[PDB]
DNA sequence: CCGACAGCGCATCAGC
DNA sequence: GCTGATGCGC
DNA sequence: GTCGG
């Protein structure tokens, strides 16, 4: 709460960016100059104090400047009180529906979860499930929940066949006592780089009704909603499945650790030590890919080998 | 003044 | 029928 | 929105 005024402004404005305006990296923007100055150890007393932080730059500046002057900012409280913009916002919470979507429904009448409700038939499948468990999927899933999913998807997935390999990464890789969700990466020696696998592990999964819905399913590529086997019910959660080639597999393992940020800062820097690095390899115009653990990628970008828990950014 | 800020896989829409 | 664009969520 | 070409 050093700074707990500010970085709620900014925040709140990175949103509205977001979701009304359209503007991923205006988002971007207010996310990382909110990030900054939640580190910054001081009470900021100037505009023209924050902005000596990186991330902070003329109009945030002017923002705060008036913050710390009057104790609010005008643009925000006026987005507020706005009900179009505070539904197209609301509506965004939904898996789903994006800026588009809400965009769109807002200007048919349609603003709640109520209205969602009763006009199902203008919603795609990914939407009614998103709207179906909205309470849900909005719930933090502590790590022993995780644990106990991880059980069941490591177990049924042997239970496919023994060649499986099932690591889930992401927040719970980086050691987070609760995660938004679970990401799990799948490897089988039949699929590599250069030569049904995911069919099958979801179809066992399914059997066994741990995974519940389906919002989106391919070749690599799984999103569902999976729910611990109850004694009260565990809330439904959201889980991705993703299949790459196994002489991938660190590569991999490290883009969907991540987290977001640090992946952004490690493309950033690569491009500086004069690589480019995606979640299937590095390479050096371009040139061909290298052989990879997870150390070797720090190694190439010359950086120290941060655990998964110190990857937060 | 002005473009990058990563871009992928899947569902769905737009159009031949 | 198809290819490609868009939206969406990573 | 900020940074840097
Ligand atoms: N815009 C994004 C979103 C995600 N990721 C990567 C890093 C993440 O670790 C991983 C999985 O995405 P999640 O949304 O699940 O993020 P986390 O698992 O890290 O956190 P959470 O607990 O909210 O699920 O994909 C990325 O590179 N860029
Ligand atoms: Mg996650
Ligand atoms: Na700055
Ligand atoms: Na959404
Ligand atoms: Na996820």
């Amino acid at each position: 709460t050093l700074n707990g005024g500010i970085t709620d402004m900014l925040t709140e404005l990175a949103n509205f960016e977001k979701n009304v305006s359209q503007a991923i990296h205006k988002y971007n923007a207010y996310r990382k100059a909110a990030s900054v100055i939640a580190k910054y150890p001081h009470k900021i007393k100037s505009g023209a104090e924050a902005k000596k932080l990186p991330g902070v730059g003329t109009k945030i500046a002017e923002k705060i400047d008036e913050f710390l002057a009057t104790g609010k900012l005008r643009k925000l409280e006026k987005i507020r009180q706005d009900d179009t913009s505070s539904s197209i916002n609301f509506l965004t919470r939904v898996s789903g529906i994006g800026p588009s979507a809400a965009r769109k429904f807002v200007d048919e009448g349609i603003k709640t979860l109520e209205d969602l409700r009763k006009n199902e038939d203008k919603l795609n499948h990914h939407q009614r499930i998103g709207l179906k468990y909205f309470g849900d999927f909005e719930k933090r899933i502590p790590r022993e929940e995780m644990l106990q999913m991880q059980d069941i998807v490591l177990n049924e997935v042997k239970k496919v066949d023994s060649e499986y390999i099932a690591t889930v990464c992401g927040s719970f890789r980086r050691g987070a006592e609760s995660s938004g969700d679970m990401d799990v990466l799948l490897t089988h020696p039949s699929f590599t780089s250069e030569s049904k696998l995911l069919h099958q592990v979801v179809e066992q999964l399914q059997k066994v009704h741990f995974i519940t819905d389906t919002l989106s399913k391919g070749e690599t590529k799984f999103m569902g909603v999976c729910q611990l086997p109850s004694e009260k019910e565990y809330p439904h959660r959201r889980i991705d499945i993703r299949l790459i080639p196994k002489d991938q597999y660190y590569c991999g393992v490290l883009y969907f650790t991540g987290s977001d940020i640090f992946n952004k800062n490690m493309r950033a820097h690569a491009l500086e030590k004069g690589f480019t690095i995606n979640k299937y390899t590095i390479r050096p115009v371009a040139g061909e890919p290298l052989p990879v653990s997870e150390k070797d990628i720090f190694d190439y970008i010359q950086w120290k080998y941060r655990e998964p828990k110190d990857r937060s950014e």
